[PDB]
Formats: structure tokens, sequence, C-alpha cells
């Protein structure tokens, strides 16, 4: 695989998001996804309801702002038969009724690809296919300060993770430790946060905060 990748060059990505005071971060990392790949498609690059996956796709099993998962809502956007754009149901960080509206359905999937539980494995999907999404651990303050470099947080866990975050490419840089490679990471904690809203995870560190734990993307 290349030693480097970044999909944001490409086209791919849309700008950095902001979840709020809603544990919605799978409904942003699945429109991350969705968006990277409708546009391999298309070569159009739309921004993505998050508020339609947090509204509607309870009965793939998603909880709202009380939690869910990237695979079920590329479910949902299967079953359903489309997704609605940003700008035509625009996110609201709390929970309501579902309001989509197949006129305003701007992307499909016909399901999704879970990807080996292997950084090997996440790297040749990242530098074949586009953004994936990825669960990590993330409840560490080390986290919510992260400011620049290589994220590393010995007490991270590689199996329970609690945040979904989107992987746009790898990269390396040379540090004090000489543990150079890293993931560039899409959060949807806003700007502020991290390196204008990314953060730059440990790779091939015995797959740390479990970002090769759960990785999947749609199939568009
Ligand atoms: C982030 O905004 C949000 C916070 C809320 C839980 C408050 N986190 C999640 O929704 C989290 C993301 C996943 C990818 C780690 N989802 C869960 O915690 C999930 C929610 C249920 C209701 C679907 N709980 C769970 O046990 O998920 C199973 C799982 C976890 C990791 C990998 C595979 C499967």
């Amino acid at each position: 695989a290349p030693r480097s990748v970044d999909w944001r060059e490409k086209g791919y990505v849309t700008p950095v998001k902001n979840q709020g005071q809603c544990g919605s971060c799978w409904a942003f990392s699945a429109t991350g996804a969705l968006e990277g790949q409708m546009f391999r498609k298309t070569g159009r690059l739309i921004s993505l309801s998050e508020q339609n996956l947090v509204d509607c796709s309870g009965p793939q099993g998603n909880e709202g702002c009380n939690g869910g998962l990237m695979d079920y809502a590329f479910q949902y956007v299967q079953d359903n038969g489309g997704l609605d754009s940003e700008e035509s149901y625009p996110y609201e960080a709390t929970e309501e009724s579902c309001k989509y509206n197949p006129k305003y359905s701007v992307a499909n999937d016909a399901g999704f690809v879970d990807i080996p539980k292997q950084e090997k494995a996440l790297m040749k999907a990242v530098a074949t296919v586009g953004p994936i999404s990825v669960a990590i651990d993330a409840g560490h303050e080390s986290f919510l300060f992260y400011k620049e470099g290589i994220y590393f947080e010995p007490d991270c866990s590689s199996e329970d993770m609690d945040h979904g975050v989107l992987v746009v490419g790898y990269g390396f840089e040379s540090t004090e430790s000489d543990n150079n490679k890293y993931w560039l990471v899409k959060n949807s904690w806003g700007e502020e946060w991290g390196m204008g809203g990314y953060v730059k995870m440990a790779k091939d560190r015995r797959n740390h905060c479990g970002i090769a734990s759960a990785a999947s993307y749609p199939t568009v």
C-alpha cells in the first residue's frame, strides 16, 4: 500500500461538523463514509443529514442521541431507499420524530462491508476504497485536550470503543519515540477541537484505541 493517503485532497470529504451535546457520533461517521462513496460514484460531494439518521434509523437498531452504529445507519439507507441532504434536513442535536422526505434523497447504498479486525486490512481499505467508518476509545481527557501531533494514550482500550469517527487517510512524521505512523481521523466536535477538527491517531501500535476493531464502509 502507499505510505501516505489523504482523501481530502481528492474531494471525498466535507468540512468538519459538530454533533453538539448529542451522542450521535455514529451518524456523523456514517454520513462521512457515505459522502465519500457517493463522491466516488457520482463525482459530486453532497453533505448528508445526520438528523435523518438520528430520527429514523431506530428500526435498524440505532438509539438516536443515546448511541448507534454506522452499520445500522448503512442498513437504514438501504432499507429506506434513500437519505436526505444536510441542507434539506439539518442537524438539531436532539432526537425527534422521523421527517424523511424521499424527494430530497441524494444518497443510497446497497449494504456495507465490514473490514477484518487488523490494521493491515484497514490500511488496504483506506488506500483503495476511500474514507472508512471506525469506532475508537475516546474516553480519556487526553483526547479532549488534543492539539497536534500523534495521539497516543497508554490507557486506551482496543476492545471497548465508544466513539465513531472517520479515517480519511494515514501518513507519518518523525517523533521523539520513533512511533511515526498515524491514521488521519475526522472527528465531529467542530473545528476548534484538535487540528482543525482532525486528529492523528497512533497507527500500527497494537490496534491503538480499537481503531481497526469496527471498521466498515457502505456499498454504493
Ligand atoms: C458518540 O457520539 C456516541 C456516544 C453515545 C453512546 C452517548 N457513541 C456511540 O453511539 C457508540 C459508537 C460505536 C461505534 C462505538 N455506539 C455504542 O456505544 C452502541 C450503541 C447502541 C445503542 C447501538 N453500543 C454498543 O454496544 O455498540 C456495539 C459495538 C461497539 C463497538 C464495535 C462494535 C459494536
